């Protein structure tokens, strides 16, 4: 019943900030949240940044916590993350997801990010 789409995601040479806008629509008003994720071949899935739904803060990871920005639309239900000062390590499939009851079993279509240096 719920889904997650992205926009803007794509190739971006190192040093170039990328702005992603993920939108969520369906049914959720308990303890759900919205955060971006990533994944590589032969590897597992990891997260990047996620926001809670109440009044606390965001949830960044020690992989880009200091260079990547995160914000919301504050109109309907959309999240935006500005991946600045990118690096050749960020190059991966950025999949937008959501959580419920404290877990994260919601994902979108995904957006591959290609960097270099």
């Amino acid at each position: 019943q719920v889904q997650l789409q992205e926009s803007g995601g794509g190739l971006v040479q190192a040093g170039g900030s990328l702005r992603l806008s993920c939108a969520a629509s369906g049914r959720t008003g308990s303890t759900y949240d919205m955060g971006w994720f990533r994944q590589a071949p032969g590897k597992e899935r990891e997260s990047v940044a996620a926001i809670n739904w109440d009044s606390a803060r965001t949830y960044y990871a020690s992989s880009v916590r200091g260079r990547f920005t995160i914000s919301r639309d504050n109109a309907k239900k959309t999240v935006y993350l500005q991946m600045n000062s990118l690096k050749p390590e960020d190059t991966a499939v950025y999949t937008c997801g959501a959580g419920e009851g404290g877990t994260w079993d919601s994902w979108g279509q995904g957006t591959q990010v290609t960097v270099s240096s």
